[PDB]
């Protein structure tokens, strides 16, 4: 058989795109989106109807142009998620405005607003994951949201300190960014080529996976952002993996069964005391790669958010 | 006349070293030290007596080896400052353990401990500046200390967000790191050579200086960490400048008067509302250079702190 089919025996497959065409082709269980993917998806001609509906709906909610742009941009992200939910049996991840990444209160409010839009469309919370950046503020926001019945996807996770803090907060799921970790090492290190087993991103997710299973944490581990299928195969066994259409295609076209790589067969160990903000900050900042990438990821998503608002603005 | 003498007409000269030999040669008003300089100073043979006194004193304060190492390391930094105060009429800057940079409470306690050691030696607070890293936690610590009569030197300042937060906290003085800003641009940018006037570090300090004088902030602006005398000359007029002995030598050996570069001749403008933690974090992290350098600076100072403790440990 092919790699994609074989991978499904050990890992839940998730598609990383806002394009419904991939949902039909690969039949993933869940789907993930982010500001950059939503921006690209808005370029898709067939998605024109989703944009028009969003704008129309927004103009019917208020007469304030400022609020209309916000309502239209949020509704568009929700409309795309709604189309995807028609093709997948699992969940859709929708990301909150990245500009609120360092504001716990504003992030909680925004998350509840998105949940509201999905609920107004008849979709219940169990089909959604609100995606936020894994800053200390984002984690604190998520801890609160989970208590109120809103499951979260903690993304842009790079350091072990972030992983630990997320598990202790009891979040539904985490998305460590494998490929971006590799990117950093290629650019800031002498070594430019890595064997799959030595890929920094792979090693990072593997250690996180072990730490989580070893202590009985229920937080789902979902590797994300890949550069090649080698990273994916090396993580076979990870709870879930969200993969871009291009890599999904390569897996489906390659023959040969694969073997499970990630497993924890021991018994559960006792959990340590919770890490504090001070310890979190010290440990996170001890990681040059994590320091750079977390801040950078947030900057890029914020820019894409602004570009989308610009686009919507010219339609009002 | 020479450059050094001319510079003194517009700017207060400060020596950046723990070596008393430079104090006698350049007669600076104040002197600054940091963990790296304290470590180097401990290598100076004539400083052997200062180390022995520190160790002896520590063993007389307690019988706990753990506490002795801490007492010995703090006393050594204070002993070096005490030697310098005999040669300078102004202040000495002594830095708190960098490992506490993200812990407000621990930083306040450590600062008070150092103040205690100086007071036990008969030195009053007006001759000292407690130096801390400009993280949000360090700034909050400083705001509290200033209220209790302890003046601070907010260092490792890179972003405008840090500068603004420091002025609003009412700190006694800030130390923006000019040379390290240049280092980042040389390494992460295409352009490797900068004219003094276009030096990123110089432009940064100039904008900070303007912002401070324009709003009537009393916080002293002291440019620090230089790579060449060009940066120094381009900042003539800055409240103070702390310069390494090597650059101090170059200024003294070069002939020719210099002209004042930094000045604010307008009237004071009203101050804006205070920046919040969320806004501070968003703005600071918008600066790729500041993100990298602040975290890196703290990492290096922490390592030097550990090396000093190692050294002291083998003497107990």
């Amino acid at each position: 058989t092919d790699k994609l089919t074989s991978l499904r025996q050990y890992t839940t497959v998730v598609a990383d795109t806002g394009d419904i065409a991939a949902m039909k082709l690969y039949q993933p269980q869940d789907a993930t989106t982010n500001p950059s993917l939503i921006l690209n998806a808005a370029q898709i001609p067939e998605y024109r109807k989703l944009i028009d509906d969003a704008v129309a709906w927004a103009k019917q909610q208020s007469n304030d142009r400022a609020q209309q742009i916000v309502d239209a941009t949020d509704k568009l992200a929700v409309n795309i998620g709604l189309e995807i939910l028609k093709l997948v049996p699992g969940r859709i991840s929708t990301e909150v405005d990245a500009r609120l990444s360092y504001d716990t209160e504003a992030s909680i409010a925004k998350a509840k607003r998105l949940i509201k839009l999905y609920n107004d469309a008849g979709i219940s919370n169990d089909r959604i994951l609100i995606k936020l950046a894994s800053t200390w503020q984002g984690i604190r926001a998520a801890e609160q949201l989970e208590k109120e019945g809103i499951n979260c996807n903690l993304a842009l996770l790079f350091s072990f300190a972030q992983a630990r803090a997320c598990a202790e907060a009891g979040v539904f799921l985490i998305s460590p960014f494998v490929g971006r970790i590799l990117d950093w090492y290629k650019a800031n290190t002498d070594k430019k080529e890595y064997a799959p087993a030595e890929d920094p991103g792979v090693v990072s997710v593997s250690e996180i996976y072990q730490y989580y299973k070893e202590h009985g944490y229920e937080t789902v581990v979902m590797g994300a952002s890949f550069r090649n299928i080698g990273e994916i195969l090396e993580l076979a066994g990870c709870d879930r993996l969200t993969i871009a259409p291009a890599l999904l295609k390569e897996l489906a076209e390659s023959e040969g069964a694969i073997e499970r790589k990630l497993s924890y067969t021991g018994e559960v160990k006792a959990r340590p005391a919770r890490i504090t903000e001070s310890e979190f900050l010290w440990q996170h900042n001890q990681d040059p790669m994590a320091v750079d990438k977390l801040a950078e990821g947030i900057r890029k998503f914020a820019i894409d958010q602004e570009k989308l608002e610009k686009m919507i603005g010219d339609l009002l």
